[PDB]
């Protein structure tokens, strides 16, 4: 459980800089 | 823009599966 | 945590709908 | 859409925080 929770917290960190590019390219 | 927020909504999928199994397990 | 992995669960439902829905706007 | 992306990006930080201390209360 520890290691998937890792996984989905660096998918979410990875969320946060590609949902903040779309804000900055619209 | 549309290809990277397919790619989001993937993971965002896999994370409902993903946090829905950590519950059973828990 | 599992009242609170309900609450991630709902939001990351919520991204789902939210993101489709930009995709369809798009 | 920008407005909108801006909740979603509030709601992954907030899940950063959430599954973070998880990670350290299990
Ligand atoms: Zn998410």
């Amino acid at each position: 459980i520890e290691e998937l929770l890792r996984k989905i917290i660096e998918d979410e960190v990875r969320h946060i800089a590609e949902l903040e590019d779309i804000e900055k390219w619209l």
